[PDB]
This record gives C-alpha cells, sequence and structure tokens, in this order.
C-alpha cells in the first residue's frame, strides 16, 4: 500500500513527461527507492536497462490500453501496475513492488 501510493505518485508525474525526461527522473531517484519501481517500455525493457525481477513479467503482459491497471500477489509480495502513454506517444508500464 506504500507500493500503491508510490505507483500513484509516479504515474501522476510520468503522464506529463516524455521518454527521455522520465528516464532521467527515474535515474535521479535514490537507490533504496529504485528497488521498488520499474518502468517497462514496449520492448519489455526497464528504462534504466535493469534486469526485471521475477513477477514484473507476470504483471506487465496484463497491463493494456483497454485494461491499464492491475495488482498481483507474487512470492510474498504485492505488485501494482499501470500502463500509460507519455506525451511522446510511447507507452510504458509503471510497476511498483512491496516490502
Ligand atoms: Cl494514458
Amino acid at each position: 500500500s506504500p507500493a500503491k501510493r508510490l505507483l500513484f505518485q509516479m504515474v501522476g508525474n510520468a503522464i506529463n513527461r516524455n521518454t527521455q525526461q522520465l528516464t532521467q527522473d527515474l535515474r535521479a531517484m535514490p537507490n533504496w527507492s529504485l528497488r521498488f519501481v520499474y518502468i517497462v517500455d514496449r520492448n519489455n525493457q526497464d528504462l534504466l536497462k535493469r534486469p526485471l525481477p521475477p513477477g514484473i513479467m507476470v504483471l506487465a503482459p496484463r497491463l493494456t490500453a483497454k485494461h491499464p491497471y492491475d495488482k498481483v500477489q507474487d512470492r510474498n509480495r504485492k505488485l501494482y501496475g499501470r500502463h500509460i502513454t507519455l506525451n511522446d506517444g510511447n507507452s510504458v508500464k509503471v510497476v511498483t513492488i512491496s516490502a
């Protein structure tokens, strides 16, 4: 639920940003908080090219233009996810992970 509030604030920021700007503001976040957020592009790559922890790729395929939001329990963790399209036209999936 901290994870859900992180998704919320992140999506709130990201929707007004382009790919390059969202990449740099993701990079500018502190390391301890990055372990909880991934932003996955149309190539199923994290915007900082980090390897995706398992579970991210159970949730990501579900996140769609028609059904943008979903939550999953995986490996004693809640993952929360949201598909958005940036002002670029590029689509990304912001995914956050708990404790
Ligand atoms: Cl959108």
